[PDB]
Formats: C-alpha cells, structure tokens, sequence
C-alpha cells in the first residue's frame, strides 16, 4: 500500500489496489502517477514510501489562502441559491440525503429545518441542529450575471426556506457561517528557487469536487504577469532600465510576399505600459524573443510567433511560470520543477534520492540560462511593482525583499500574480474553467494578489529579508530623465540607474 509523505513527515495519503494527516490530494496525484511510470501497478502491492517537497505547515497555508480567497471573491458576486430543495421531506430523509453529501473546501452541507427572522436552524450530517445568524446571511443577495446583482436581502426568509441544502462554514469560534460553494477556480504553486522543489500546491477549490490539477494542467493566458520575459531579454538585447521607449499607439500594415508617452524601460514594467511591450519585441524581433524566453522553462509551441506574445496571450501552466520566474529568484539559473524528494523501500531502504539541478550555495550544478546582473536589475523594477506599481497592496507584508507582477487577461477573463524573494516563488491563478468575465471591476490585483499575500504573509513570517546579492559588473550613474542618457551636473531630475558595464 503506497504511502505518500511531506518533507517533514506528515502523511498526506495512501494508494492501493484489489489516516492523513496532512490534506494535499494534489499532491498526492501527482506522486501516486510518478511512482506508477516508475515501478508499475507494483508501486500499489509492495509497499513503498514517497517523501515529497511539500511542508505541512505551507501546504495548509496554500489550502487556506485558495479558498479564504475564493469565497471572499464568491461573496462579492452574490448568491446562486440552495444546491437542492427538500420542503416536505422527513428529518430522517435529509438526514439519508445529507449522508450522500460530502464537505467541499472546509465548507459542510446543511439542511435548513427551520427560518426565523434572526436567523435559521440548520441539521448536519451528524444529525446536530445549530444556528445561523442573519448577520452571516446578509451578503446572500442574487447574484443574477457575473456583472449584475440584485437587492440586498432583509430577513433570512429572503435567502432560505426550510428543506434548502445550503453550505456551512465553522470558525474558530466554534459558530457556523452561511456560505456557498463557489464557481470560481484557483491555482497556487510556491517552489523554492534553489532546486525547484514544490513547497505547496494547490489545483483548485477542492479536489473533493473534480482531480483536474489546475497548477499543473490548466494552460492559461498570462498576460503581464509574463512581460518581465520580453523585458529581461531586452536587457540582454541592447535596452537598459534607463532606455526610453515611446508609450503611444501603434500604426501597422499588411503587405504581400496612449498616455505617457515616451518612458524608461523600468517605468513602462511597473505600470504594464502594452505599448511599449510591442515596441521592445518589435525591436528584439519574434524569433530573438521565443529563443530567450523558451529557455526559461517555456514551450515553443505555446509560445505565440506575433506582436501579442508581448502581451502575454501564450498559453502556459501556474508551474510552468513559477518554474520561470525561479530564474530571476536564483540569480539566473534553470531549475527544474520537482515534487519526490524520496522513494523509500518495504523495510526503509532509499531506492531514491532526488538530485536535482541546484544553484551554488554530490549535487547536480544548475546551468545558468542568464546574465546574474540582468536578474539583478530585472528583480529592481520588479520590486517597484510592489513599492511603487500593481502591487501596492504587497506593502501590507512590510517586506522590502518582494518581487512581482499582478495579470489581468482581456474582460477579466484570468487574474494572476506571480512574486518572489530569494526564500520562496509564488504563482497564483484565478478564473473560470469555462471563460467568462470574473466582473467589470475584478483584477489580478482584486482575485490572485489577495490570495499570493495571504500565503506569503504565513511562508515569509520568521523570515529575515533576502533579496539577490549585488553581483560583479553593475553601475549606478546620473541619467537626464529627458534623454535617458548621462546626465550633466545642473541636470533637472536627473536620477541613479544601475547598468550592466557598457
Ligand atoms: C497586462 O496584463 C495588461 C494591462 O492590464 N494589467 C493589469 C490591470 C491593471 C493595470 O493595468 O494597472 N488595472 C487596471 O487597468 C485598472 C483600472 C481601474 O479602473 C481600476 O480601478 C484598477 C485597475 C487595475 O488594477 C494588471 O493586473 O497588471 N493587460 C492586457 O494587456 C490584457 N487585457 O487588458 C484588460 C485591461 C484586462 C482588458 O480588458 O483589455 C490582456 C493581455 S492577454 C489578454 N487576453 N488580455
């Protein structure tokens, strides 16, 4: 009977063919079907033990984050009402019903048996009958488009009837909050930059629903949580931090066979300036590009070879992007991704010592893909995302350390937030299955920001500040903000750049 561990040993599931400690399915999946292309139906019978890169404490931080982050988005949008309906019916038959239902995302189904106008009676599984308080139900207004809602409710009889399944959530007071299970998906990866070991993994609301792995499976639309790609490889094609690039429409043609405006490479990164985004590749060229960026992680053939890769329209996975940005965490190295940290025998003999790619502190040396100085100053102006850009609300953390970039696809249609220190990288995803609009005013910012704060608050709590090391080869010189060039002495607004030695 296979039995899959977390790095500090807490016991996250078993597998067999004919108690958990730690809650991570997800996980679990993806060492039950890498121990099967390893061992065979055999990796079931004898007995194995798989030792993961996940660590309980982050693990539930992940878990928490995720559905904390999709119920508070859920609520936002309204009620979408009961999941069934069963006036009439006996206790002993909600009670046969109810023995059908199981909890989804720490979110436990009730029957309502009673509706008074301070709140309603509701019955468990177990057969215990609790209140619900008005207060927790005053949110429950219909929800009637992912951009339209209606009236706020008055009394609990507006939102529930006696016999409705509704959805339960205890809190460390002991109360049970009135919730629902939300339509919303999500996806949270955090990897530890030096090897690439997954310290937490999150593929959706619950696994206790579909298995699809949304962290690992799902290809989505990055959009300007992928541009610091394009810019990196403009620092090593040419621009500087400091090179200005006009921020304004762009005329095009076909033929046979915006504010700002002109601004600092560094400026038009923090403030997600698409057009500039265009200019850069326009500059840099489809092919240069794809070269750079494909060696990050990504597949050429995800990879779009026109204008739009610049506006992050490829299609790519949660792991696959944190995978990518490991590179600028790591001072410029490639990691590759991993999940068995051990594989263990009947009688504890290590079958298997994972000895993945690591970057300089016997072990595999990770390559380096770029110029440690470009991941340097490419992690500088990602930092001002959160000091000055998208990421403002990261300043709640009070980390100085903090790299990252929020993505909001077109209509809203995926909401992301990718970020680092030298401690942890944290990919976070929000969106539905089927694409719709996540509502007019939701942005990476209002969705998957909230959510990557939230883990990385927990991940980073007793930890020290820990940003890349000035490498060898950078100078801070005196620019005319005007020209982008050296400043004279009695230059107006000149400013400090950093730059790779000419
Ligand atoms: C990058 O993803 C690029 C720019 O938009 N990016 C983000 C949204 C963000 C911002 O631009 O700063 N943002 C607002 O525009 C905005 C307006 C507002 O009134 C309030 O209150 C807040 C915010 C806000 O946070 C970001 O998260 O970084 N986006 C795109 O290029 C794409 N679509 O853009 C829109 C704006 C979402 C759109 O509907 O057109 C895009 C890239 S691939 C794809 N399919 N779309």
């Amino acid at each position: 009977p296979l039995k899959v561990y977390s790095e500090d040993g807490k016991l996250i599931s078993e597998f067999g063919e004919m108690t958990p400690e730690l809650n991570a399915p997800y996980i679990a999946e993806m060492a039950r079907a890498e121990m099967v292309g390893r061992y065979g139906s055999e990796a079931y019978t004898e007995g194995y033990k798989v030792i993961t890169t996940v660590r309980s404490d982050l693990q539930n931080a992940a878990s928490q984050s995720v559905r904390d982050g999709l119920i508070d988005y859920d609520q936002r949008h309204g009620y979408r009402g009961p999941e069934t309906r069963l006036p009439g019916q006996t206790r002993d038959a909600w009670l046969k019903h109810l023995g059908q239902q199981r909890s989804i995302g720490g979110l436990e189904p009730a029957i309502v048996t009673q509706v008074e106008k301070s709140g309603i009676m509701v019955m468990t599984r177990d057969g215990k009958e609790e209140a619900v308080t008005w207060d927790s139900m005053k949110w429950a207004r219909p929800f009637l488009s992912n951009n339209s809602m209606g009236p706020m409710p008055r009394q609990p009889a507006d939102v529930a009837q006696a016999g409705d399944q509704i959805r339960v959530q205890r809190q460390e007071d002991g109360t049970l909050r009135f919730v629902q299970i939300p339509a919303a998906q999500s996806a949270l990866i955090s990897l530890d930059p030096k090897d690439g070991a997954i310290r937490s993994l999150v593929g959706g609301f619950s696994f206790e629903q579909s298995n699809y792995n949304r962290a690992i499976q799902a290809k989505r639309q990055p959009g300007s949580s992928f541009k610091p790609f394009i810019y990196s490889a403009a620092l090593d094609n040419g621009f500087t931090a400091a090179s200005l690039v006009n921020d304004a429409p762009i005329v095009f043609v076909d033929e046979y066979l915006t504010f700002l405006g002109p601004i600092p490479l560094r400026e038009a990164l923090y403030k997600s300036r698409n057009m500039v985004s265009i200019r850069v590749l326009q500059g840099l060229g489809i092919e240069r590009a794809i070269s750079y960026i494909t060696k990050f992680g990504f597949q050429r053939d995800e990879l779009p070879r026109n204008f739009s890769l610049a506006l992050g329209t490829a299609t790519v996975t949660p792991m696959e992007i944190a995978g990518a940005w490991s590179v600028f965490a790591n001072g410029g190295y490639k990691v590759n991704p991993y999940v068995i940290e051990r594989i263990e025998s009947r009688d504890g003999q290590v079958l298997y010592q994972a000895n993945p790619p690591r970057v300089p502190v016997e072990p595999t040396p990770a390559e380096r893909i770029i110029d440690a100085r470009t991941a340097y100053i490419m992690t500088s102006m990602l930092q001002d995302v959160i000091k000055r850009g998208t990421g403002r609300r990261a300043l709640a953390l009070k980390r100085t350390d903090l790299a990252g970039k929020t993505g909001t696809t077109n209509d809203s249609k995926d909401g992301w937030f990718s970020g680092y220190n030298s401690d942890y990288v944290t990919s976070v995803w929000v969106g539905f299955d089927q694409p719709e609009t996540l509502g007019r005013r939701e942005y990476g910012g209002t969705v998957a920001l909230p959510i990557w704060i939230r883990y990385m608050g927990f991940a980073l709590k007793d930890k020290p500040m820990h940003t890349m090391a000035e490498p060898p080869g950078i100078v801070s010189l005196r620019i005319d903000p005007v020209t982008g060039r050296s400043a004279a002495p009695g230059t107006p607004g000149a400013y400090f750049e950093m730059f790779k030695n000419e």
